[PDB]
């Protein structure tokens, strides 16, 4: 393992610095030479996608080549008896380790998205929007208006184009030479811009009909329709903006740094927060600012990535003139994908339909609770997507079931171990979180209470969602298995029946608990299809493990309730003090969970 070789070299380093004899020094330098050579063989986490001969791997190995050369100099020094000069070479090895190899140990999922800074900015945007005018009918209008184009970007930008554009661009980059890829991208971007322009123009023009079909209950309230349609007209261009930005993102991912495309969400965040502060007094009604803030943000996301595109010689001159020839090579991939992609959106439309006939603020409460949940979902998602998912990718590509099965069982253990706590911990600290983050002027306690009743309901979906993240790769890895679509269609029918049942008793929390239970049902159907297809057979010993995890989670839950009872009201004080009481309770509950685990026959060794 590369991590095994890495901790080996580190341990040997600290041994060299505290050494007394030339034998003790020559031995450690010798082992470090062997270990550096052997570490040259792993495909580092930042390059898991890359082939073992591409210049990225070449650069990785060259860093280690310099490492071994320095260790050879140090072995020569130690052979001449120069204990101090050998130690000097040892302490200067770290410079090479930091310069050439350290940029390759970052995770692909971590480099790809969600730096802590951008996360904090997104939370600041949600808190700022709530404080100036959140949880009203205005924010209901805006949130509906905002989600409506975010459904359409899934069919154009992220879903069908990841199905189609991402592999074909690599093919062109390798087999077809560099220059043809330019023209290829020219026509792809051209036809995309055209079809997106058709969509945005039609959507702006027919926006009232769109709101009818989406959220018809608003005509019960007075003026709700006019605001929602005006906001939708304002925010519809955003898809033509963000799909192009996504395309440029993927291209800049293929060639150069993955981080610049990841910054782009921060531009929407920044635009929204500044626009809300400095423009909301200017617009009447004021929610308009937000809507402009969206579109104003979108432009920036695009125009931020264009300059870097120039350097890699990929600045598109979007040519629309190949209606027949340029389209098909990518539109064939789109055709099979659009079924699974479109069905999924239909359900979320129907969920906003259900939410229209409720009380003013139901949509906004649901949205703020969704915004709270997004944080652990992303965190757990990326953590599991660097630890386990790449290893499963390898063990599917090469070896047969046995290894792949043992890996997948360890991963299914890990899913519960990391998600079940987080789920129930957010259940407990729902109240503290919503009040501390969102209680400010125009956000009453009632709004935080309803958002809390939705956060309880959304919590259940956390574990099911991450288990889906684990299990879906197994089917997508099989080249022609297209069942997930069937599982998704079943999930959406079940979701609509659950809402029917849950709306009466539970109001908007019913529609939220239905999504939470639906994620677990998606995971359960993928699992039952993973074990009835004979792809995987569960390892033995879960019953004891599950009971241990139950006890540890119950421990953490007990500590959280005890600390909460001590705590003062979560309204006392300003935002910093409320959030520093929350950090107290959070860190305490987390440390208590790990303490329980350690006492409950669990490991503590942590690496990377």
């Amino acid at each position: 393992d590369l991590e095994d070789n890495w901790e080996t070299l580190n341990d040997n380093l600290k041994v060299i610095e505290k050494a007394d004899n030339a034998a003790q020094v020559k031995d450690a330098l010798t082992k470090m030479r062997a270990a550096a050579l052997d570490a040259q063989k792993a495909t580092p986490p930042k390059l898991e996608d890359k082939s073992p001969d591409s210049p990225e791997m070449k650069d990785f190995r060259h860093g280690f080549d310099i490492l071994v050369g320095q260790i050879d100099d140090a072995l020569k020094l130690a052979n001449e008896g120069k204990v101090k000069e050998a130690q000097a070479a040892a302490e200067q090895l770290k410079t090479t380790r930091n310069a050439y190899i350290q940029k390759y140990l970052k995770s692909l999922a971590a480099v790809s998205s969600m730096t802590m800074f951008s996360r904090v900015l997104g939370f600041a945007r949600d808190a700022i929007v709530a404080r100036i005018f959140g949880a009203g009918m205005a924010t209901d209008a805006f949130f509906v208006a905002f989600k409506l184009p975010n459904l359409l970007r899934r069919i154009f930008a992220e879903g069908a184009f990841s199905q189609a554009f991402v592999p074909i661009l690599a093919e062109y980059k390798s087999k077809q030479g560099e220059d043809a890829t330019r023209v290829f991208v020219s026509y792809v971007s051209g036809l995309l811009t055209l079809a997106l322009a058709v969509v945005t123009v039609a959507g702006m023009l027919a926006a009232p009909w769109v709101i009818m079909v989406t959220a018809p209950g608003f005509a019960d309230t007075a003026d709700k329709f006019a605001l929602t349609s005006q906001l939708l007209k304002i925010t519809f261009p955003y898809i033509l903006l963000i799909s192009l930005a996504s395309l440029v993102g993927a291209i800049l991912n293929t060639w150069n740094r993955f981080s610049i495309p990841a910054f782009a969400p921060t531009l929407l965040n920044i635009s929204m927060i500044g626009f809300a502060l400095f423009a909301a007094p200017y617009f009447n009604p004021p929610v308009l600012a937000l809507a402009w803030a969206v579109t104003v943000g979108g432009v920036l996301q695009l125009v931020y990535q264009l300059p870097h595109l120039k350097k890699i010689g990929m600045l598109v001159l979007p040519r629309i003139n190949f209606h027949d020839a340029g389209a098909m090579r990518v539109v064939k991939q789109m055709g099979p994908a659009i079924l699974g992609v479109s069905v999924s959106q239909i359900s979320l439309i129907i969920n906003t339909i259900f939410a229209s006939f409720l009380a003013s603020g139901s949509v906004s409460w649901m949205y703020y609770a969704d915004r709270l949940m997004e944080f652990p979902s992303g965190v757990l998602g990326v953590a599991l997507g660097t630890i386990l998912l790449p290893s499963l990718s390898k063990s599917f590509a090469s070896g047969n079931h046995d290894e792949y099965n043992r890996l997948m069982d360890w991963g299914l253990r890990l899913c519960f171990l990391l998600a079940l706590p987080s789920a129930v911990a957010l259940g407990i600290l729902s109240g503290p979180l919503t009040v501390s983050l969102f209680q400010y002027g125009k956000f009453t306690a009632f709004d935080a209470l309803m958002t809390q009743r939705a956060l309880i309901a959304y919590s259940v979906g956390l574990i099911g969602l991450i288990v889906v993240k684990v299990l879906a790769p197994g089917f997508y890895s099989r080249q022609d298995i297209k069942t997930p679509v069937k599982i998704a269609i079943v999930t959406l029918i079940l979701t609509q029946l659950m809402n029917l049942a849950f709306i009466g008793p539970l109001k908007h929390a019913g529609l939220s608990l239905s999504i939470g239970l639906a994620a677990c049902l998606n995971a359960s159907l993928l699992y039952w299809q993973l074990r009835k297809q004979k792809i995987f057979t569960p390892q033995p010993g879960w019953m004891a493990f599950l009971l241990r995890l139950v006890v540890a989670v119950l421990v953490m839950s007990g500590v959280l309730l005890g600390m909460l009872h001590i705590m003062p009201e979560w309204s006392l004080g300003t935002m910093p003090w409320r959030l520093l009481r929350l950090m107290a309770v959070v860190l305490a509950g987390i440390a208590a969970y790990f303490a329980a685990l350690a006492v409950l026959g669990f490991k503590v060794k942590e690496f990377a």
